[PDB]
């Protein structure tokens, strides 16, 4: 018996081995502050951009405080809530203070708007939305009237900042009562996936797999109270929360730093101003910041280990990273399923500029199979399908993907092509999936496919990767146009879309129009002919 329904729980077998191997102890979530509040509850757990800064003593006390406060509003005991903040202190009291009132975060990130926001709302059934006032220019105050207006179930709206009609965050506090902890094997917090359907997908993770998942990240990296960890993804990034992220920090002891922004101009004056020891970032922002060291003054020597995943850094600027930065590479390809690839901080600098890294847990099945789903010859490529004591076995309330992206014996389809080294590093080739990787956001076409031809002009859509140097990928349109109507040029259907709601990132950068698209034998679009066309081939 589990407290949400929906999900995929591990089978008995695996559950027990997992278990038996230490990996799943049996503890909540919110457990690891309040293990490290009470063995070292006067050391500074957060610092914010602004440089307040809170102990570990302070940070459990608020996050006690503000849980009371939830369970006053009728949040707690499995509840849905969508969080979407910035990176403040707000958010992690919050996030603690709803793990301990028994609710399930649902994380989103600032830059999603309302077709994501509904989406994930009513596929949770969440019955509470915490957002900013005004951040970045755009008021979610009016996202949230707009999700409430579609999603029924949201009953209370949480707003950090000027609350409006709704209620202001800093008011959900009352004097700390005894809340009852949940069970480990429930569902901890649900995660945003990249997607490769026409909706977001929601990864539920466990108390068991989630706490792994942290501590064993902070081990393979070296994270204990010395370190000081700068949040400069989103803080419901799982890289940056999780991986080993600040709850890693958290657990060992270490100090939080938060970032605003990832630029020079505010990550360099945080890593000089609170000593930062380990960060992680995309692969756009490490090529920024090699840039920027050639004429940017800060001190940066305090920084240890920069970390570089969400798309593949390339060799030649991975060699960069010591000479230009000062501190040591760890590649990272993971994903918010649960894989975790790290190269290892002592590994010969060959494998840290040329892999990107071997599994984290021992017990990490990796598989490489064809396009027939057969194994690949040792040193081949081919999609890596995966299966551990932290990666899903369904994704939430879907059961007809559920079909389609798990083998019958429960090994997940990440999408990746890879091949394996004989050491097991993987070296990631490219991918299978229909998701376009713009600076490590994800973009899944279909669902982006599925906007565009909202559009009146447009009759279909073929969204296509074309190469980006620093970028990775950046996003092409292709075009059909509605019979008798022109399709709409780059900056009318970004207005269309912001409109309705669709997030920055996903934006075509480009807009092609055609008569019709190539097509495949069995009759699906040819998305590699599509990008020859592109090209003028
Ligand atoms: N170093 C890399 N080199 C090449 N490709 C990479 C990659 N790292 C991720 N990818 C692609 O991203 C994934 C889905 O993305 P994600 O779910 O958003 O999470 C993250 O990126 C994430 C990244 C690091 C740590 C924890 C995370 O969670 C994969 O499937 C793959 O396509
Ligand atoms: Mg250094």
């Amino acid at each position: 018996s589990h407290m949400l329904d929906g999900w995929v729980p591990w089978p008995e077998s695996f559950a027990r081995r997992y278990r038996a191997a230490g990996y799943w102890e049996g503890r909540p979530l919110d457990r690891l502050l309040r293990e490290r509040a009470a063995a070292d509850p006067d050391r500074i757990a957060l610092v914010d951009a602004a440089g307040d800064r809170w102990t570990y003593a302070e940070l459990d006390r608020h996050a006690d405080r503000q849980a009371a406060g939830l369970r006053r509003l009728g949040i707690g005991a499995g509840d849905r809530v969508v969080v979407q903040l910035p990176n403040t202190d707000a958010f992690v009291v919050l996030f603690f203070a709803l793990l301990r009132a028994g609710a399930v975060p649902v994380l989103t990130l600032p830059a999603h708007r309302e077709s994501e926001i509904v989406h994930v709302a009513e596929t949770a059934g969440a019955t509470a939305y915490v957002i900013p006032d005004v951040l970045d220019g755009f008021d979610h105050r009016a996202l949230a009237r707009a999700a409430r207006k579609a999603v029924p179930s949201i009953e209370h709206v949480l707003v950090a900042g000027e609350a409006a009609e709704f209620t202001a965050l800093a008011d959900v506090d009352a004097a700390p009562v005894p809340l009852a902890e949940p069970d480990p094997g429930d569902v901890a917090l649900l995660l945003l996936s990249g997607g490769t359907t026409g909706k977001p997908k929601l990864i539920p993770r466990t108390h068991d797999d989630y706490t792994y998942n942290v501590r064993a990240s902070a081990e393979v990296c070296g994270f204990d109270s010395d370190t000081v960890y700068l949040v400069v993804l989103p803080t419901a990034h799982n890289f940056a929360l999780a991986c080993p992220g600040l709850l890693g920090t958290l657990m060992v002891g270490g100090t939080v730093v938060l970032a605003p922004t990832p630029s020079p101009e505010d990550a360099f004056e945080l890593i000089e101003r609170e000593k930062v020891t380990a960060t992680a970032v995309v692969p756009p922002v490490a090529l920024l910041w090699l840039d920027a060291v050639e004429w940017e003054d800060a001190d940066l020597s305090s920084l240890r280990l920069l970390q570089v995943g969400g798309s593949k850094l390339g060799a030649e600027p991975a060699a960069r990273v010591r000479p230009a930065l000062g501190c040591t590479l760890q590649q990272v390809f993971g994903m918010a399923e649960g894989l975790l690839n790290y190269t290892r901080l002592d590994d010969p600098s060959d494998l840290v500029i040329q892999t990107q890294g071997r599994p984290l847990s021992p017990d990490d099945e990796i598989r490489v199979v064809d396009e027939d789903g057969r194994d690949v010859a040792p040193g081949e490529t081919g999609e890596l399908l995966t299966r551990g004591p932290y990666t899903l076995r369904g994704y939430y309330r879907a059961p007809e993907h559920n079909a389609r992206t798990f083998s019958d014996d429960g090994f997940y389809r990440t999408g990746d092509l890879v091949r394996v080294l004989p050491s097991g590093h993987l070296v990631v080739e490219g991918r299978a999936k229909d998701q376009i990787n713009r600076g490590g956001d994800k973009i899944s076409a279909e669902e982006l496919e599925n906007h565009i031809m909202a559009h009146p002009g447009v009759h279909d859509a073929a969204v296509v990767g074309m190469p980006d140097a620093t970028m990775g990928e950046r996003t092409c349109a292709c075009l059909v146009p509605r019979a008798g109507r022109s399709a709409p040029a780059q900056r009318e259907l970004a207005a269309f879309l912001t409109d309705r709601g669709v997030a920055a990132y996903k934006l075509p950068d480009r807009v092609e129009v055609m008569d019709a698209f190539p097509r495949t034998s069995v009759g699906k679009t040819d998305k590699k002919e599509l990008g020859r066309r592109i090209a003028g081939q």
